């Protein structure tokens, strides 16, 4: 039902409105965009991570053991749940663009090279947000899944009424915000992006006594019947860019003893529509 392009990165260049067609005109609904990374750079950055030479990115390795098998550990702090001072968001932040640049070796950045492709799409400037005090966000986190582990079910519009956007809404534009991630290392089977065609709906959320009801419903409503979905699993390198704003989705269960790790975060145009901002 939704509808995806399956492109090669050196092709891009030919869509320069796309992010424009996916947030404003919804005339379709994501991307797979293969080889943005080389693997060698890919295999590179997973071994920093596995032996720990890894700029220090372990240092702000977040396990999230409270919670449970429905979530990734997270390497750097996820905007999504932090407090609306941001201050440790910012410290993480800060760590994770120096270790993840050392882990690149410019080979090419990853920073420059998410920013090549988001520019490519747009016809647009691209900029990691900054903070009330010039404090940098974060590009991007490192989600790492286990044999076992998942991502539920969620939509990314969400953010929006969290109190850790309070600063982020001062910038952004209330259009959709896309999702975008690059897969380090793929898993032996499982591990897929789940997009299902039930859309973001707060009108229909504060009909309920609490979101406690409403996300009950949609999660009955989705586990199996009454919405169509589509499933992805990109390779190395490859970057999926997709309306995870609108499209609630997941990432399925991970199956063998090879981890699944992703680098990725989220996207969306600025204020004046003149400059697309990304972040995690
Ligand atoms: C995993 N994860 C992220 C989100 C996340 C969730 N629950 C968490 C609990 C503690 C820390 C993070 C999360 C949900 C299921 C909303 C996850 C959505 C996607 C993330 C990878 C990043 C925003
Ligand atoms: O696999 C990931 O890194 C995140 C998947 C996801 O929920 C998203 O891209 O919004
Ligand atoms: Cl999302
Ligand atoms: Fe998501």
């Amino acid at each position: 039902a939704l509808h995806f392009l399956d492109i090669n990165a050196t092709e891009v260049k030919k869509y320069p409105t796309a992010i424009q067609d996916i947030i404003i005109n919804r005339s379709f609904d994501g991307m797979i965009i293969r080889g943005v990374f080389p693997r060698d750079t890919m295999e590179q950055v997973a071994r920093c991570l596995e032996e720990g030479n890894d700029g220090g990115m372990k240092s702000i390795l977040n396990k999230n053991e409270e919670f449970g098998t429905k979530v990734a550990q997270i390497y750097g702090h996820a905007i999504v749940g932090q407090s609306p001072d941001l201050k440790d968001y910012f410290a993480s932040s800060a760590i994770f663009r120096q270790a993840c640049r050392t882990m690149f070796q410019g080979s090419p950045d990853f920073e420059e090279q998410v920013e090549s492709i988001f520019h490519s799409l747009s016809g647009l400037p691209v900029e990691i947000p900054t903070g009330p005090e010039g404090q940098t966000y974060t590009p991007a986190t490192i989600r790492l899944l286990l044999e076992g582990r998942e991502i539920a079910v969620h939509v990314g519009n969400d953010f929006l009424l969290m109190p850790a956007a309070n600063h982020l809404k001062t910038l952004l534009d209330l259009s959709d915000q896309l999702s975008y991630f690059i897969p380090l290392t793929v898993p032996e089977a499982g591990g897929e992006l789940v997009v299902y065609s039930l859309e973001w709906n707060p009108q229909e959320a504060s009909k309920y006594a609490q979101m406690q009801e409403y996300m009950d419903d949609v999660e009955f409503k989705i586990k199996s019947n009454q919405s169509q979905s589509v499933a992805y699993a990109p390779g190395p390198g490859d970057m999926l860019l997709f309306n995870g704003g609108r499209y609630y989705h997941r990432v399925s269960e991970v199956i063998g003893n090879s981890p699944r790790r992703t680098i990725g975060g989220f996207l969306a145009f600025s204020k004046q529509r003149d400059k697309i901002y990304y972040w995690s």
